[PDB]
DNA sequence: GGT
DNA sequence: AGCGTCGAGATCC
DNA sequence: TGGATCTCGACGCTCTCCCT
DNA sequence: AGCGTCGAGATC
DNA sequence: GATCTCGACGCTCTCCCT
């Protein structure tokens, strides 16, 4: 687990290999942990790397691939993922191909060849989980070029679908053992952006592995800067404001903004498409043809902005996106972070912008209903939104467990640039209030939604619903939601979910922690600006 | 502990009783079925461990007759629900179940009867994506809860939860949804296989706290164990089973287990050639074929089924006087669920086990690519070398039971024998076959099974023979019993390849061996005395 | 098809 | 089901 | 007996991420 | 590929 | 007169929806 101690040139191969970075790749020197991990591979060790998609992963397979004699195998989840890969590589003169549950008589029949064949001029093999299981055809091949030594290494992709926790699960990725006890004098190292270290640990075992080094990168992007602001109330109004950054500070530049359902998506696209801005839908239930299009007219930059559900994700590596913007919030803090990884992977800066607003809660709260900890992981977000003076890179690191030293931000967040100093505000009345107006509903039979229970507050609404003595007090609409959503995340109040012909629906009731007002002189604060 | 819920003075005792002999028709209760009743009409949560045909739809089935209005069962296959309708409409009660296949106009008289305010519906069955899938299936379910006509819960094969569940089915994930919606209704988890570890993950997943957990006992008294030699000569092999089934077996109902779909053919034809009234069973038959067999078996007018493990899920005949093993299974708990179909009427049953060295070879290529595969054939084939335990102690030391030693009462093979025993010292012919792998290497020659036991006996081809060794004066049974024995011990060990249409077996040099350079080292054996 |  | 709009009538200054 | 503002039914429109 | 059968061709 | 050794020629090639 020490990768420094890797961190030399003074191996025999240490000269090919400076050699064919910059000879067949065109670079100059090395990111972060790349170095130390292609040490060990040539050292004939066993290796996981955890780190982000974009950090420059694939190299560490690709590159040893070529100061050998003849091909290395890679086992990979999907067929795209294959393609793209393979494009990349025809592109700088080098020979690879992939195998697949549709491939031709003829196609399949070359590969099985070419294998076995003494002259060939491969150096790749992409396949699926289910070829090393359901093929005997192909296991004799494998077992024939092994016994020649025309093949020594072995990379496995998303390695943590082997175990159970994962959260992508894959079945045939269980088979995989059969590789280390059929060629044990091979090498293997195993790749992934996410992985707990209970999931590593026991991936280890179903690998048939022993023993095994784990080195991690960081989460940190120190170019990136990360900004959340109040979502306009009024549509038409909202639309606006997105105009005049487009046409405003990134004029001219490449961005995309995120999306929280398939018809947000279309309606949102159609109204910068009336004021002369050049954008384009994409979601899951477009045809084929539309998806590659659009995604096509981007990538050349006849098109600004993709308008995006998360289905626009997978396998996205455009080094030029200056912004992203989201339209509603992410369902939790994984999510969030990935999707706004997206921008800057040029290293330049880049800027990333949330826009919160109080009716988003309840909208993802219903869809996640059925997800064991769906409420659990939202709430986490929301508290995220509702901070006005801690660093954002401190709010993250707390998610991640990450070691943070607290000033290498150095002024690339809102929170950070801000001038300005606090209080911690009394609120404990305002508690005791929307009690009293929750218990009057029940007497009379009848439920809240939060926006009626807002409306008897502010002295509007129905006038069954008011209650004799109470008081909204003199501030905005923004700030009677903020003060709601914090009695909610601390559990004085909760949310009860009601089925209907057509929809899952929220309603507000008393909390479990409502009990504590029973001493006299408990105190609830929330902080605000001076 | 049960133990203190062992009686019948609770309130409800009485209709109880009532209900029992007067609607079901029966004496006394069987044991655990008291304990689990009394818990649920007290309104607790509780899980229930029992194998199946020990009685444990009868502790849901009852108590849904002494409230008033449905119970609800989440059941996860179709055949399954078929099976009990058809028994509770024999019985004069009213129930019914609903599926993916299901008419509009069905659909609709469902929906009506829960809310329907005085509906002799009494049991309902669904599947598990009823719950997660239908809106307006949800709706019903909450408005019948507010009238009060549905109290009670109990989920089938509760095991399929978890992860580890060896079982799997996603769907379940989401169940968590039943306590959350419906706080004051009662749940019943019910399964014939669980580990501590596994029901603990469902017991959180269910989102329920806190929980009772009865665990029923593996032991069936009625049933006799016994082991044989199998016969080289297949001619030979059929004329004895025959000599059973017109000899003491003759009038009576059994089946036959098969390793593949094509022995399972072959053994019906042949005893059909010499007057048996038998037929065959396997999943690459027509869905009508399949029927009209398990039809005739029922009816008597089918003495013996000859089958492969398709034939198992469903089966409930109580008079089944003997079962067969053709091949050995492939683990002891497929052992232990396969011969567990004879004898449910409590009754006297037989269980016999042909054993054959080739057999070994043939279940070891076939589970090639599970992880535990070759583990679990290793124990099984223990179970069949060994001469003098008791059956029962063996079964015993696998499911972590807490058996005393003389509860067995002369009901199986080696409790009834009469002889004594030794330990043969075996090391000499351990160097000897190592000679002969040793040869073979330096020759560059690969030995199957066969080929080895050929080379110590004198025979095979010649230049395979090694000078000075000299194959003992025994039968070759006794020579394949010592050379299985060296192989679990693991002096030899197996070795495979891979062909255009096969998985092999060799035999090589094992880990142990290294052992035999101290010249006091000992291997011995057990062995019946002259 | 949601008193 | 929830929520936005339109109009008639009943309350305010 | 003027001009503004509250209150309440009747009515028509709308109803949620990703192949894992 | 492994294993079984058959008949010419050298040694019991 | 009855057992041994070697090519060549032909046939066969595996459990359940989970
Ligand atoms: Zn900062
Ligand atoms: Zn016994």
């Amino acid at each position: 687990s020490s990768p420094a101690a890797w961190n030399k040139e003074d191996f025999p191969w240490s000269g090919k290999v400076k050699d064919i970075l910059q000879n067949v790749f065109k670079l100059e020197k090395f990111r972060p942990l790349q170095l130390e991990t292609i040490n060990v591979t040539m050292a004939g060790k066993e290796v996981f790397l955890v780190m982000p998609t974009g950090g420059g992963k694939s190299l560490c397979y690709q590159l040893p691939a070529l100061c050998s004699d003849g091909f290395t195998l890679v086992i990979c989840p999907l067929i795209s993922l294959m393609e793209d890969q393979l494009m990349v590589l025809k592109q700088l003169g080098i020979s690879a191909t992939m195998l697949n549950a549709s491939s031709s008589k003829e196609h399949v029949k070359w590969v099985h060849a070419e294998m076995v064949n003494k002259n060939s001029e491969l150096k790749l093999i992409y396949v699926t989980p289910e070829k090393i299981a359901k093929s005997k055809m192909f296991m004799s091949r494998l077992e024939k070029a092994y016994e020649a030594r025309r093949f020594t290494r072995i990379a496995v992709d998303e390695v943590h679908c082997c175990s159970q926790w994962g959260h992508d699960f894959r079945p045939d990725y269980k088979a995989l053992g059969i590789l280390k006890r059929q060629f044990p004098n091979a090498s293997l190292i195993g790749l992934t952006a996410t992985a707990t270290n209970h999931v590593l640990t026991d991936a280890q075992k179903i690998l048939c592995i022993e023993k095994c080094f784990t080195f991690t990168a960081s989460f940190n992007r120190p170019n990136l800067y990360y900004e959340v602001r109040q979502k306009p109330s009024n549509t038409e109004d909202f639309i606006e404001d997105i105009v005049k950054l487009i046409n405003g500070r990134y004029k001219g530049q490449s961005g995309i903004i995120y999306c929280f359902s398939q018809k947000d998506s279309e309606q949102v696209t159609v109204s910068l498409q009336n004021l002369g801005i050049h954008a384009g839908a994409y979601h899951a239930n477009l045809e084929p043809e539309d998806k590659t299009t659009v995604h096509r007219k981007w990538s050349a930059n006849e098109i600004q902005v993709v308008v995006a559900t998360v289905a626009f994700g997978m396998g996205i590596d455009k080094p030029d996106v200056r912004f992203v913007i989201h339209h509603s919030m992410s369902k939790s803090m994984e999510n969030y972070y990935q999707e706004s990884g997206r921008a800057g992977r040029d290293d330049m800066k880049a800027d990333c912008i949330l826009y919160y607003g109080f009716g988003d809660i309840f909208r993802i709260s219903s869809m996640v209903v059925m997800e064991n900890v769906g409420q659990q992981k939202l709430y986490e977000m929301v508290s995220y939104c509702q901070n006005i003076s801690k660093c954002r890179r401190v709010l993250m690191a707390q998610h991640f467990d990450e070691v943070w030293n607290s000033e290498a931000c150095n002024k690339m967040c809102d929170n950070c640039c801000k001038d300005s100093a606090f209080e911690r505000k009394n609120i404990t009345e305002y508690c005791r209030d929307l009690i009293k107006i929750l218990k009057q509903a029940e007497e009379l039979n009848e439920k809240l939604t939060p926006l009626k229970l807002i409306d008897s507050w502010m002295g509007k609404g129905a006038a069954k619903l008011r209650v004799a003595g109470v008081v909204a007090p003199t501030l905005p609409r923004e700030d009677l939601e903020k003060i709601i959503a914090h009695f909610l995340i601390q559990q004085y109040l909760k949310e009860d979910y009601s089925f209907t012909a057509y929809a899952t629906i929220s309603y507000l009731k008393i909390g479990p922690k409502a009990n504590l007002l029973n001493n006299e002189a408990h105190a609830i604060t929330m902080q605000v600006t001076k």
